[PDB]
């Protein structure tokens, strides 16, 4: 009942254990160093340190040394010293390991948060998460792990149970585990949702959202797109989203239209409606086309390069939304000069200012219809300033974004890098529990055991290879 035992694993050579054996305390005792060095960086640079952004790499190399350390002190406590381990040390050795995963995937989580949080709301960021936050939150999210990880110790083994032990693990509770695979499982698939999510909806293509791509001035543009609707030229806002209740608000926007469209003003301007979803808003959406002809509705699914010339050309661009994951249209619209009429939601409350933009509160469509007004008596100045204002507080916006969505790319790294070292073997474990075990199986256990210590390696380099920052934080020291 010894911990770390190849060999109620497989039976080796004099031969294999000296390779295996040598293999074992050179990566080992190299996978201590390089994590240890990680840390002696990133404690020394008060930059990296005490950004919370960085603060899951401080939490990782903590954790790949505390299971390396523990790889590397119960190999030597083992097969030099031939010490023999009481339950609650060999439970202390596991509850090492475990906490250390535990960690690893509690690290990534809050990571996750960190990024959305970074690229929803990129001013609100610095003040949502702060660096006492950051820390309360490792705190916690250690000692969670920590506390699972003990509760073998306290009684929640096999031994103060008398309940199945494992056939993988001595000294330890089946079930316990189940406990501790599925939190960390579950934890696992809200992760992957999370940085998927990110991945596929945050940021934009600045290589193609980019005025530069449009001849011409803006006028003529406007006026050529305006006579392909066969609209006369009008003050020209334009609705692109999904239709829906709650989430895009075509129907508040709808609402606002039916507002103005008694007023005298409203023949002055002129409504791009553009999107599909509930075939009653579409229904409304297109009464109101037919009623009006400044109303101008698009269901037909649209070339992405032309609702680049529709950005170009309208003078705003209305987002009417309850819910805005990423402030996208906003951010391609601006980019090319229109100027924003926005919910004041998410990120959208941080992009938009008020030399850039209007907004409105969410749900109101008094409150839009005013807007629009608004917006009708501020094109009677000129709008260069606006579009000029809105050009570049995008960019500014849409680089931080590519900033944070690039470390939010390491971290999926780190992740599948994760899975694919643990993975094999909580696959395994769990298949241990339930149903039964082979003898081949048991081996390819003990093998894919090293991708544990292999991921601990492997951590440091990426950290090494994948930021700038870390690079020349630890060339400070030298
Ligand atoms: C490599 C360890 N595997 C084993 O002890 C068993 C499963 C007996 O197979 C082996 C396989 C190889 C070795 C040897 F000789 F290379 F060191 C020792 N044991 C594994 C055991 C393990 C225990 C708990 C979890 Cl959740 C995962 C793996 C472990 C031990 C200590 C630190 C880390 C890390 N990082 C990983």
């Amino acid at each position: 009942e010894n911990f770390m035992d190849i060999e109620c694993f497989m039976v080796l050579n004099p031969s294999q254990q000296l390779a295996i054996a040598v293999l074992s305390l050179t990566l080992g005792t190299f996978t201590v160093l390089e994590n240890l060095l990680v840390l002696c960086v990133i404690l020394h640079s008060r930059s990296l340190r005490c950004r919370p952004s960085y603060h899951f790499i401080g939490s990782l190399a903590v954790a790949d040394l505390l299971g390396s350390v523990i790889f590397v002190y119960s190999f030597i406590d083992f097969h030099v010293f031939h010490r023999k381990d009481s339950r609650n040390v060999f439970l202390f050795k596991l509850g090492g390991v475990t906490a250390s995963f535990t960690a690893s995937v509690g690290s990534l989580f809050l990571a996750a948060i960190d990024r959305y949080i970074s690229i929803h709301r990129p001013l609100a960021y610095k003040r949502i998460v702060t660096r006492p936050k950051a820390v309360v939150a490792f705190c916690l999210m250690w000692t969670i792990a920590i506390v699972i990880a003990v509760l073998p110790l306290l009684g929640w083994n096999c031994e103060k149970l008398q309940s199945v032990c494992s056939d993988i693990f001595p000294h330890i509770d089946e079930t316990y585990l189940m406990f501790w695979i599925g939190v960390t499982s579950v934890l696992l698939l809200f992760i992957v949702y999370a940085y998927m999510y990110i991945l596929w909806k945050a940021g934009i293509d600045c290589s193609f959202w980019n005025e530069s791509y449009l001849t011409g001035s803006r006028d003529e543009r406007k006026k050529s797109l305006l006579s392909k609707f066969g609209m006369d030229e009008g003050v020209t806002f334009m609705f692109i989203g999904r239709f829906d209740r709650g989430q895009k608000g075509v129907d508040v926007l709808l609402k606002a239209i039916e507002i103005l469209s008694s007023k005298k003003e409203f023949q002055e301007m002129r409504f791009i409606i553009i999107g599909k979803g509930d075939p009653e808003l579409e229904g409304w959406a297109r009464s109101l086309e037919e009623k009006h002809g400044n109303v101008k509705v698009i269901t037909e699914m649209l070339s992405r390069e032309f609702v680049r010339e529709l950005y170009g050309s309208v003078d705003f661009v209305i987002i009417p939304s309850y819910f805005e994951p990423f402030g996208l249209v906003a951010l391609e619209a601006m980019c090319l000069g229109a100027i924003p009429i926005a919910s004041a939601v998410g990120g959208l409350r941080d992009i938009i200012t008020n030399e850039t933009g209007i907004l409105v509160k969410a749900g109101d469509p008094g409150e839009l219809a005013n807007a629009i007004l608004k917006a009708l008596e501020l094109s009677r100045s000129d709008l260069s300033k606006f579009r000029e204002n809105c050009k570049k507080r995008a960019m500014s916006f849409s680089d931080q974004a590519r900033m944070d969505i690039r470390l939010a790319k390491t971290l999926v790294l780190i992740l599948v890098v994760l899975i694919i070292c643990w993975g094999p073997l909580l696959a395994i474990m769990v298949y241990d529990v339930f149903g039964k075990m082979n003898k081949l199986i048991k081996t390819v256990f003990a093998f894919c055991s090293m991708l544990c210590l292999l991921n601990s390696t492997v951590n440091p380099i990426i950290y090494a290879l994948r930021s700038k920052d870390l690079r020349h934080a630890f060339r400070s020291m030298f």
